[PDB]
């Protein structure tokens, strides 16, 4: 907690992972607001103002943010990331942590900008989600050349206050993006689907929505504290004959399953393929 | 809190409450008493090495607790009702929570030994265990007003928990009765797609699994769409907007539709066979 | 009570998006139909023909276009752009404004062509979509190397009298090509199925496409006046275990949002396709 | 000066109270609402409006000269039974109730008085912006004067026509569900412009738009939707390359299942309501 005493944190970017990662700071109570800030040159969206009300410092200079900021995230999308990079590289000093959150964008891409300036960027890369605005995020993170034995350490203890953190070789990282990147978003479909189903079988929308969601959370807590396999925990649910035997059969009718490894495979190519596109 | 509750049935669902309720802290172990006549499965040892008594007699079970839960298989319901009507007295709340089974068939089968007695009926959820169940309930014809109050604050205690209307009970076993099980075939399913791109299955699952319970947890305490919520996340030409698409040309949406339908129907279908 | 007094519009092609515009442009009373012209060498056209009864002024030359013109629409098809911008490349003045409304033809490909002629050619890039022929159109634009920023404030002025305009990077516009741009086909086609479901169930075809439409456009219009999301907007329909839910089941069956997706993709790729194709040669 | 009533105060309430009341044609408080759930959003909703709130039926029908039956379809026999001794001869009951039909009302009715002046009607929830589809049916008492009233009212938030009774669970599989089918096309053609690049906003603001002026061309013209097709796809172009893939996935018949399924399962709901 003495790595959060004085630290000051800022993001390039105040959109959706900005927004949620402040959030989640916040309400965590390792970092008061007034020690975030911010920049974004579109004051006009609607997570410039939800921080502003949060009291985070905004302003729209890229500059301002890195001379303010200890830690500094990179949250503006991936093909911005050089723009940044050749922008405020010049302000980069020795002092400061950088900490990648883009899909793809690798960290010797961003040490080679970087290292044009100063010989010793100190660059962290991660992939988190959006749940960190509940604290209940997925959070991988590999450290960089020139990063220091404590950077790595203090990351993992700033990225722990908001979920699950661990570090990773940074080949993991894009599979990681298809898996947990990208998983929120496969839930929420699953959600909207599963709250039809209740709908269509008589139940109100906001109580299916209800029931839906928390039988996902608790599965999933079930899951975690679990050393059993999914199957025998899905095995310990389905008497014989019953009913939810014959749900399962209507998946895997669908190839349920192969479906969501799709899903999986998809994301996380096509966030090789879009780094591909940008290191060429 | 002076309350003493029993279980008929000392199998899953039965371990599940137990160790929610006393992990909440809101009933003593050694207050709870659970029957089976198969003194020796594994979750009887479980509920042993809990601090529950147990006993191969379900009048046992009647005659120690107030509050009475059903947990055996909906075809043994009848069975149990017929061994222990006679002992039911005007203080016993029954609590099913057998599939299908309902309202009107357990009060016939305890109204042939003394009249008015109180009934509720629950559809539950296994994760219960980690006090993150879902649970509806529906009051019987002679259940007082307080029987309904102290019901929901006891479910409360392990996971969310309201009042329903009795005609939805079968849909919400098809919902969040079979939930979990869709939830762990998606899981692991979704951990095959991160060892295939290269992930640790340990790590896979874990992430699968932290990813699934942050999305349901943002959602329930976000007043957006879930629909709206999955905007936020996909960035333009991004790779979630990429893998929703595969998603949509498999029908994901539809299989979930699907399955919600068929644990439903089969419920009805389960329950129209015990009525004939 | 907007009104272009000193401004000549000109199309180069008079065929259906020449149509549409000058159309909506007339209806929406910001021009007057005798201040336009169109060109075309096919003057036994049915949109040549339409055009002459609005009162708009029809030449086959394009070079009278030019000369009669302020603002320029180029309106022929994709191909054809730059053998026109070869032909009155030497025509263009530094009073006109070029607005090209080729699918894919990129502002780049343009300026080189009229900039052998004429520095700082003034160029305009759309994508709009034959609704604004009932002045209910989808318009994007982007604005070129030498465009004043009164050139773009003036092409919105004018566009945004036939619907909805905004502008955009240029990036942008080959993907709302194959959303707004071919969007409106996909609704005919699923106007078309609605009317042969209702007709199948025992509606005469007449009322069937009449509802069918008006379904559409009364859907369209809550989501542009509602702050909701549409799948909010689709949940109030749908009555528990009623028809509506049972109907959205068989969509859903079927992948109906996947062939939506797939629809947008097609286009959009093709247009990127067709473009190379054109810098190629 | 007519006074207006809703039995039921819900979505379909809410949509015709805003739609009639932003046409100019009545002041929110000369319209009564009723639900025993004065819990409902859109109840708080009516109540910001001006529109007055009741949980009695019987004040709704006492109030009202036309009265809308706006509760769920198998809910309309106990609204019957439960009000018909209070249906004057001056009401024009105007039951907006999928699949209900005129004959089952006035069977319930007629018990009380001779000569219910009975309407039914299906509209759908644009009404709200005043662009409706909806289509009525006249009952056996209903005067010449009350078809005309309720096509002036109901013109008033979109297109209205008569028709014959037997056209109506077709029309509501086809206008009546539409706008949920649109709901759906809007939020995949949204994903479809986040695919290739465009900002979520952008991609709803485009898609929405576009629908709205194909649908306006279409109601506007004389020519077959075919030929308006053919009119935008250019040879060998982005357009017609859309159409095929639309086309390879049975595109039209999937909407030709929906309807039939909407229109089968309105059928299949009265039919079981006239069974018991
Ligand atoms: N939202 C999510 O689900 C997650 C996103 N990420 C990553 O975070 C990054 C951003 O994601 P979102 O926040 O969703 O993007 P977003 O688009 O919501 O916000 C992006 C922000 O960047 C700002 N921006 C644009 N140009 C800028 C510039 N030149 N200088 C400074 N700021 C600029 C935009 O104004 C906007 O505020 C991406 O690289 C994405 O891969 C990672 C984990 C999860
Ligand atoms: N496990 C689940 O996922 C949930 C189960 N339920 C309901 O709870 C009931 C049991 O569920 P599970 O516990 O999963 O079944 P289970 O088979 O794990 O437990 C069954 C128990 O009943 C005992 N039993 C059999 N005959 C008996 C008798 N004559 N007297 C007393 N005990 C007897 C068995 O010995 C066994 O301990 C079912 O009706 C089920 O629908 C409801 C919600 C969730
Ligand atoms: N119709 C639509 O749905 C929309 C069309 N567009 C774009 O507008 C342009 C034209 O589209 P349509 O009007 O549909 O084509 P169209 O084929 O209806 O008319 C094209 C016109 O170009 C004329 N033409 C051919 N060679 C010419 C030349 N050398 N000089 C002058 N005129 C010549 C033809 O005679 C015809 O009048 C295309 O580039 C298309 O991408 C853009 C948005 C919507
Ligand atoms: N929502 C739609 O898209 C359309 C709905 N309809 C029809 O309108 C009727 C209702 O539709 P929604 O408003 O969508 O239902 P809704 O469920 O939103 O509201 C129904 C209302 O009925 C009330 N209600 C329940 N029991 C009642 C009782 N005994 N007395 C009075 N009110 C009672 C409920 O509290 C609620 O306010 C249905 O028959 C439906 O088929 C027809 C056209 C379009
Ligand atoms: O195992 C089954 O099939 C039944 S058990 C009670 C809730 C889920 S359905
Ligand atoms: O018809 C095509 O293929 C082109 S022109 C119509 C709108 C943009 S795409």
């Amino acid at each position: 907690n003495l790595y959060f005493q004085s630290m000051s944190v800022g993001f390039i970017g105040a959109g959706q992972l900005a927004f949620a990662l402040a959030k989640g700071f916040t309400a965590a109570g390792v970092l008061a607001a007034h020690k975030i800030m911010a920049s974004s040159p579109d004051m006009d969206l609607a997570t410039v103002s939800a921080l502003r009300k949060m009291g985070v410092k905004l302003t729209p200079h890229n500059k301002e943010t890195v001379q303010h900021s200890d830690v500094l995230f990179l949250a503006v999308k991936p093909h911005i990331i050089p723009f940044i990079l050749d922008e405020i590289g010049a302000d980069i000093e020795d002092r400061h942590i950088v900490v990648s959150c883009a899909a793809g964008v690798t960290i010797s891409s961003i040490e080679k900008k970087l290292s044009a300036f100063r010989p010793a960027p100190r660059v962290i890369r991660c992939m988190t989600n959006t749940p960190v605005v509940v604290r209940e995020g997925a959070t991988v993170y590999a450290t960089g050349t020139h990063a220091q034995v404590e950077d790595g350490r203090l990351m993992e203890q700033l990225l722990s206050s908001v979920g699950f953190c661990t570090e990773v070789e940074e080949d993991l990282i894009d599979a990681v993006t298809g898996l947990s990147g990208s998983g929120p978003a496969y839930a929420f479909t699953a959600l909207d689907a599963l709250a039809d189903g209740g709908v269509k079988m008589g139940l109100p929308r906001r109580l299916a929505v209800r029931l839906g969601a928390q039988a996902l959370l608790g599965a999933a807590k079930m899951l975690l504290h679990s050393e059993q396999h999914p199957g025998q925990l899905k095995d310990n649910v389905s008497s014989p004959g019953g009913a939810t035997i014959h749900a399962l059969h209507v998946l895997e009718s669908g190839g349920f399953r192969s479906l969501l490894i799709n899903a999986v495979e998809a994301s996380c190519i096509r966030t090789r393929e879009l780094q591909s596109m940008a290191d060429q």
